[PDB]
């Protein structure tokens, strides 16, 4: 049924007050003010606070749409990082506030669980380069684990210290920068001078995935 | 005499101010949360800051205070140390990196940029010495550096924080440090860096040896 449209409006709508207020400020009433549905609709979907919370958590991962498999495993994953990046430089909701719900200091034991889904953003990397890592793509004695943190964490350090400093309009370059040092310790000399790190292939997967 | 005692209570206002900013970050920190912990009296915190601004931006900049054979042991030296401190819960490197990450007031009165800007800064000169010892890869910009540094630092903290509560801190800041090192300097450099948790425990054993918990001077008691 095409009303769980209507589904995907409520969190948008949800994500764009936790962006701009924080979970503790930010009130249902707000939300249904904000997405303009009705208490019913609401409710139908989620039943707290707290759930809409949790759902704007996994955006991060879950608002990226995906992305198609390429000639080498790590390029995927740099045009996943990238497409990540393009979004939040586009001041996409959803990826907005999931980044403020992340690493926004909360009120303490607010009962919010943030963990389960940076887990699930770091598993889903760590399984690309399981897939990098069997076709060769990787130099020996990597811990894939350890990597996959590295990645996730690269792209946050990133992306907070570029809206620090320029307010996010340095954005692209950074996340970049970070990715590809990062890439220079990871891959095989042969794949490394082949991955695409490009503005131009950026857009032009964002183009293709927005559809 | 009066100056060593001024530099002193000095310090207990900004570690004092740290721990407030740590609970409850930036808005909800308030000059007399701080006058009531450190028991100092106004007068004397009007005399050392002119806001709570500049003493949030003291606070930020306070690890900038505190020879190698090579600068980028330097480098590594000082942001171990930052995982060690923090991994420890000191107040000082605690307060920073909460008022580092907190989104914005705006509408807030902080100016953050100004104070990271001089780790940028510091980061900046480390690699510049660095590079007129030759240690450097050929033709880095140095400041983009400098920031990955500092992203990098920033990023597997946070993580660390919410995936293990900072268990594994030290392990993240040193792995993410290590590849981003690996990408930046020559590598008959590179093998004589030191990463071990050996090095960085001696490093902060030696801090902690001048890291005494700062108490104001007698003069500057609320009465």
């Amino acid at each position: 049924e095409r009303a769980a449209q209507t589904r995907r409006t409520i969190v948008a709508a949800a994500a764009a007050v936790f962006d701009e207020l924080g979970y503790e400020a930010t009130t249902i009433a707000e939300i249904l003010k904000r997405s303009g549905v009705t208490k019913g609709a609401l409710y139908f979907h989620f039943t707290s606070k707290e759930q809409l919370a949790q759902e704007v958590l996994t955006s991060q991962l879950r608002a990226v749409p995906p992305v198609e498999e390429q000639r080498l495993v790590l390029q995927q994953i740099i045009d996943e990082t990238l497409l990540l990046a393009q979004l939040l430089s586009k001041g996409d909701p959803l990826v907005r506030g999931s980044v403020r719900l992340t690493v926004e200091p909360g009120a303490p034991a607010d009962g919010l669980d943030r963990r389960a889904p940076m887990q699930e953003w770091i598993g889903h990397g760590r399984d690309l380069l399981r897939r990098a890592e069997a076709g060769g793509e990787l130099l020996p004695r990597l811990d894939v684990d350890a990597v996959a943190r590295m990645l996730v964490g690269g792209f946050t350090g990133a992306q907070i210290l570029s809206n620090i400093l320029t307010g996010h309009a340095d954005l692209l370059e950074r996340v970049t920068d970070m990715h590809r040092h990062l890439m220079t310790s990871v891959a095989v000399p042969a794949v490394l001078v082949r991955l695409d790190f490009s503005a131009e292939r950026s857009i032009t997967v964002y183009d293709e995935a927005m559809r």
